[PDB]
């Protein structure tokens, strides 16, 4: 409908999944708020527009259409008002910094060592499947009370939920172009129910220190628990992004450090630089790249576009984190980039609830990896491909050493 952006009519879903950065570089220059036809939504591409929409009193949370098809109601990312306040109060206790500091090291460090012990003397590894994803899901899985769910299964679940959640392509009429692409999401949810329903049965009668047991019990009147149908969509929120993103973050940080070998050496020599390395990794390839959204609650003007009430806007934080109005040569990883705010954890009342936990998981994992394999080198015989528009990370990370 906007004549000068008619080229957007020819942008494809596959192009956005394989490499969104060229289209979004054009968006940041041409139309920081733009309707992208294949996504069927306005998209915010710049840091200023993303932060404004995420913090605006004239917007509230909404799930993307394929995200809502995948999670249903009430997913913590998609609700507001009293329901959102309750779900935030439900998830926040185990994520409080003072609480995380009590146990995070005894949680993640033995897990990192266990996975490292399986390959640290091999001279070769694929770090996404052998280290980053397992440490991420095993840490969170244990925290949640899913100790008896294998890391293989947790990784399978987040991969299926990922593809269903981001099955965003629509046709001329705004209908999903790939309706069959939700089926594996439905299959994942059905498997999750068969595993987690007996655990919830047990936690209702015998609460313990698992996070999901506390989601059932915390803040409730005596003898009551939150209904499982009320909490399952937030369980799915965790079983996708909370399981997937710390692994994406550490893998992307490693890819960035490999691209700057002098800086990889710096960090191996001085592991106190790992937090700064991770912060730049999250900016450089944001794990949650364009998965969240808001909806206007009143008519509002953003980036010169007059939006009616009820207008969804996708927040492409991964593009916002390459805003050249903020950063110099953002496409390059640079450990020594001057520390600035970034949007990889979002903004506003729906900003990431697990920042402190997530940074610790990534930090400890990289600490133990560099301790165990200080001469880590990237297998330059194999390339690193990134995939994903909603959630983005490297599909593999082949390394060698010795
Ligand atoms: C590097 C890892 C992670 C990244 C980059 C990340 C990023 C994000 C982003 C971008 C959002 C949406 C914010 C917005 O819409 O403005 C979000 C929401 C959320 N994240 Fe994180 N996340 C990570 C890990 C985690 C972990 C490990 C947990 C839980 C232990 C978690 C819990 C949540 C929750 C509960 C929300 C929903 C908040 C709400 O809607 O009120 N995240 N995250
Ligand atoms: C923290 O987990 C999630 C976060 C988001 C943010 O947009 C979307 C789906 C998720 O599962």
């Amino acid at each position: 409908e906007r004549p000068d952006l008619a080229w957007l009519d020819e942008v494809t879903m596959t192009q956005l999944e394989r490499n969104p950065y060229e289209v979004y570089e054009r968006l940041r220059a041409e139309a920081p708020l733009a309707f992208v036809p294949v996504l069927g939504s306005y998209v915010a591409s710049t840091a200023e527009v993303c932060r404004e929409v995420a913090t605006s009193p004239d917007f509230e949370a909404v799930i993307t259409p394929a995200g809502g098809r995948t999670f249903g109601h009430p997913a913590i990312i998609g609700v507001n008002g009293d329901i959102h306040a309750d779900l935030r109060s439900m998830v926040e206790p185990a994520l409080q910094p003072a609480e995380v500091d009590r146990w995070i090291d005894d949680l993640v460090r033995p897990i990192a060592r266990r996975y490292l012990e399986r390959f640290e003397n091999d001279g070769h590894a694929e770090l996404v499947a052998q280290y980053c994803e397992p440490v991420s899901v095993r840490s969170l899985g244990d925290l949640l009370g899913l100790q008896e769910v294998d890391s293989d299964k947790l990784r399978e679940w987040f991969a299926k939920l990922n593809r269903s959640f981001t099955n965003a392509a629509v046709d001329e009429n705004g209908e999903f172009a790939n309706p069959e692409g939700f089926a594996e999401g439905d299959q994942a949810k059905a498997e999750i129910r068969a595993v987690v329903d007996p655990l919830i049965d047990k936690w209702i009668e015998h609460p313990d220190d698992s996070a999901i047991s506390h989601w059932l019990h915390d803040g409730m009147p005596p003898g009551q628990t939150r209904d499982r149908e009320y909490i399952y969509p937030t369980i799915y929120v965790y079983l996708l992004g909370a399981m997937q993103e710390p692994g994406h973050g550490m893998a992307s940080t490693l890819v960035g450090l490999f691209s700057r070998p002098e800086q990889l050496e710096e960090v191996v020599d001085d592991p106190t630089l790992i937090p700064r390395a991770i912060a730049e990794g999250l900016r450089w390839t944001s794990p949650i790249w364009s998965a969240s959204a808001r909806i206007s609650t009143k008519p509002v003007t953003i980036a010169g576009v007059d939006l009616p009430a009820g207008t969804p806007v996708m927040l492409s934080y991964g593009s916002a984190n390459h805003d050249t109005g903020k950063y110099e040569a953002p496409s390059q990883y640079d450990l020594h980039r001057p520390p600035l705010p970034h949007l990889a954890f979002g903004a506003g009342n729906h900003a990431c609830a697990g920042i402190y936990f997530a940074n610790h998981v990534m930090r400890i994992a990289l600490e133990e990896l560099f301790e165990a394999i200080p001469n880590l080198e990237r297998d330059t015989r194999e390339g690193v491909e990134f995939w994903g528009w909603g959630f983005r990370g490297p599909t593999s990370l082949h390394v060698t050493w010795e």
